[PDB]
């Protein structure tokens, strides 16, 4: 996406950034954890421009591990 | 149960899962990229319970080491 591609990601991947690191960078972590819990909370947070960027960045370290 | 508990998540942690690492143990990782254009697949996606436990994970892992 524009705002998060493949080469940002390297570039985090390289400063040694996890997915729960960028998830803080994105002040998710609490939203995270309520989502966690709650089907509203998921719903609404699955809808988010922000959670579409920490699932890119999480897809993107797996595939860079091992 | 299927469900994720802190006894667990702390087991995971000490072994060194990463939440990327849980994701992929969960067999999350294609679904995760499948969801990405559609809200009805991603809406679906979060009713799992796998999501709900990686979710969990994340926020665990957030607060400890
Ligand atoms: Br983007
Ligand atoms: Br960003
Ligand atoms: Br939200
Ligand atoms: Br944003
Ligand atoms: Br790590
Ligand atoms: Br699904
Ligand atoms: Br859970």
């Amino acid at each position: 996406g524009p705002a998060l591609n493949t080469e940002k990601m390297k570039t985090m991947l390289k400063a040694g950034m996890t997915v729960d690191d960028y998830a803080a960078k994105l002040k998710l972590t609490d939203k995270i954890a309520a989502a966690a819990n709650s089907a509203r909370a998921m719903e609404k947070l699955g809808e988010t421009l922000k959670m579409k960027k920490l699932l890119r960045y999480l897809n993107y370290v797996a595939e860079h591990t091992a």
